[PDB]
């Protein structure tokens, strides 16, 4: 497997099996039949990228359909509202600015761009949530961001200030692509903002189910700061953030065009000092994978053996591969809940665990809930609180297998 930054060699370090496409949900009539693929995951080289092994198409998973709606968090509403407003205090103050977001979704971020009279362009190539973004007056393009497109929008509409994506870039196996796009795009002075979950959470958490489909790259300050370097960028500032599990936003500049933060230094050092990337310290993070599996397993089939009942929260892309690895159907997860419409009434891939709208989690409440969407416990089960007053509990098995 060649390294889709540099070319280098690739070395497996886990392999989750065969699995479904994560973001398919299938209504319970159709057939039985999926794209299936391997995934694995191993890490260059020459230039330390942890990567999945195979690419799906990106037409398998972006395109009308795709389900996710970024806007179904308040959390995350507020988060990238937060980043809309640090970008309009600093990187757009110019006469006449313009930010290009790739990947705006729902426009979550860029509804505060845009009522700020900023000028802007989203990339949105999954055209329902492109739809939701048009929708709030966000000026919209239904396409893959890459060299190509990047050209033709610097042809019509000039440099960019900013180019931002949030949980996209890391999606993209196609990245040298994006990267050319990027310098024929951004001002010579601008900077690219990306954010994206960070391997350093994801070893010392065991979240593995941040693995799947699409998330080609786990991307880390130490190959990232190499990917930039290579493609005439340079990594100049860090900011580690609570969002989706644990995420790094990385911002990249012309090289020289700015003096790198300590912050980048620092977490370098950090990464290095700990072993992040070393693959004897993948491989434990693996040995640690399989060990959730067991745990996992053991407590669902110990709670069906107990005639406990057992149901899942969030219809996430991650439980995918959770539930496909270790193999947890509907006979010991009997439905999930989760708020998307479009998710709703629907079987989830692979596993076809039975998905419910979460109006449908109410009294009588199940024993315990599988919690698939853990990166949202607080705002979740703050929403949530008379199942646990009932008595209901919680699995979870991020960092660990544990209930409470
Ligand atoms: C907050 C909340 C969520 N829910 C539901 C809604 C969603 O279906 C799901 C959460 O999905 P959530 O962890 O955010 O992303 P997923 O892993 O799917 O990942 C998707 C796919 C993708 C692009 N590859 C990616 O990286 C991220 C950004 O999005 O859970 C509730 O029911 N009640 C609630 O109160
Ligand atoms: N090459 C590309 N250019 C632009 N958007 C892309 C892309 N490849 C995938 N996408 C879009 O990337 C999005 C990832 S979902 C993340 C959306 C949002 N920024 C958030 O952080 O919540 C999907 O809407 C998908 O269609
Ligand atoms: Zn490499």
């Amino acid at each position: 497997t060649a390294c889709r930054v540099c070319g280098g060699g690739v070395q497996e370090f886990l392999d989750l099996g065969r699995q479904p496409l994560s973001d398919r949900f299938r209504k319970p009539d159709e057939l039985d039949d999926e794209f299936t693929y391997r995934l694995a995951v191993g890490r260059c080289d020459s230039c330390e990228m942890v990567q999945l092994t195979e690419e799906v198409p990106r037409d398998l998973m972006f395109h009308e359909v795709f389900p996710y709606h970024s806007s179904g968090s308040s959390v995350m509403r507020e988060h990238f509202a937060m980043l809309a407003r640090d970008f309009l205090a600093t990187e757009l103050t110019g006469p006449d600015p313009f930010i290009v977001e790739i990947g705006c979704n729902d426009g979550i971020m860029l509804r505060t761009i845009q009522e700020a009279g900023v000028r802007h362009l989203g990339f949105e190539p999954s055209s329902g949530v492109a739809a939701k973004a048009r929708e709030k007056g966000i000026r919209v393009r239904t396409d893959f961001f890459e060299k190509a497109t990047a050209d033709d929008v610097r042809r019509t509409e000039g440099p960019a200030n900013v180019i931002y994506a949030a949980n996209t870039l890391c999606h993209i196996p196609y990245v040298q692509s994006v990267l050319e796009g990027v310098d024929a795009l951004l001002a010579p002075d601008g900077v690219f903002v990306f954010e994206d979950p960070y391997l350093g959470d994801i070893v010392a958490k065991t979240s593995f189910d941040q693995i799947y489909d699409e998330h080609f790259f786990l991307f880390s300050a130490t190959s990232v700061q190499g990917m930039a370097q290579r493609c005439g960028f340079e990594l100049v500032d860090v900011q580690r953030l609570p969002v989706h599990g644990g995420e790094v936003r990385y911002t990249l500049a012309r090289q020289g065009s700015r003096t790198p933060s300590a912050a980048v230094a620092q977490l370098l050092a950090a990464e290095r000092e700990q072993e992040l990337s070393d693959m004897a310290t993948l491989r434990a993070f693996a040995g640690n994978v399989v060990k959730i599996r067991d745990e996992l397993t053991a407590l669902l089939h110990r709670l069906r053996a107990e005639g406990r009942s057992v149901v899942g929260y969030g219809a996430t892309a991650k439980s995918a591969t959770v539930t496909n690895f270790c193999g947890i159907g509907p006979d010991l997860v009997h439905s999930v809940y989760d708020t998307t419409p479009d998710k709703q009434n629907r079987l989830t891939p692979g596993a076809h665990i039975p998905v419910r709208p979460a109006s449908a989690f109410s009294d009588p409440y199940p024993d315990y809930a599988l919690l698939f969407a853990w990166n949202h416990a607080e705002e979740i089960m703050a929403k949530e609180q008379e199942f646990h007053q009932a008595g209901g509990r919680w699995i979870l098995y991020v960092p660990e297998v544990h209930i409470r």
